[PDB]
C-alpha cells in the first residue's frame, strides 16, 4: 500500500534504536565509541526518514490507524532506551562521555522533533491529538535525558 513507506521509515528507525538499547544494556564500562554510532545510525535513520516521507501524499484515516500500534510501540522502545542509557549515566560520565552523550542526544532531539512534525502533517486531523501525545512521549524522553547529562 502507501503506508508501506511508512512502514518501512518506522522499522528502520526501530531496528537503529534497538541495536543502541542492546548494547546500552551490555555496557558496564569502558570504551562507548560504538555507543555513539549507534546514536548517529538513529540520526541517520531519522534524516533519511525525513526524505523518504516528505513527498509522501497524506495519509487515509484508515492507513493511518494501521500505524498508530507499530508508532507505539517504537515509542515504548525509545522510552525504554533513554531509560537504560540514563541508568548508565556512571560509566559513561566516568569514562569521559558525558557531554558527546549531551550532543547526540540534543542532535537526536532535533531530528525527532522535526521528523514527528512532518509525520503529523501527514496524518488526518482526527488523529492530531494522537499524534501529538505520540510526539510528546519522544520529546519528553530525550529531554529527560538530555537533562540527565547535564553539567
Amino acid at each position: 500500500r502507501d503506508v508501506n513507506v511508512f512502514k518501512k521509515v518506522l522499522e528502520n528507525i526501530g531496528n537503529a534504536v534497538t541495536q543502541f538499547n542492546n548494547d546500552i544494556l551490555a555496557y558496564t564500562g569502558g570504551d562507548a565509541n560504538h555507543l555513539i554510532h549507534d546514536g548517529d545510525a538513529i540520526i541517520k535513520a531519522t534524516e533519511n526518514g525525513l526524505q523518504e516521507l516528505g513527498p509522501q501524499p497524506p495519509l487515509s484515516l484508515t492507513e493511518a490507524l494501521a500505524l498508530v500500534g507499530p508508532v507505539q510501540g517504537v515509542n515504548k522502545l525509545i522510552m525504554k532506551t533513554v531509560d537504560h542509557l540514563i541508568e548508565k549515566k556512571g560509566p559513561l560520565v566516568g569514562g569521559g562521555y558525558g557531554p558527546q552523550v549531551k550532543a547526540s542526544l540534543q542532535k537526536q532531539a532535533h531530528a525527532a522533533v522535526t521528523l514527528s512534525e512532518l509525520v503529523s502533517s501527514k496524518v488526518p486531523s482526527p488523529l492530531a491529538p494522537i499524534s501529538k501525545q505520540l510526539s510528546d512521549q519522544v520529546a519528553q524522553a530525550l529531554q529527560k535525558g538530555i537533562e540527565a547529562f547535564s553539567i
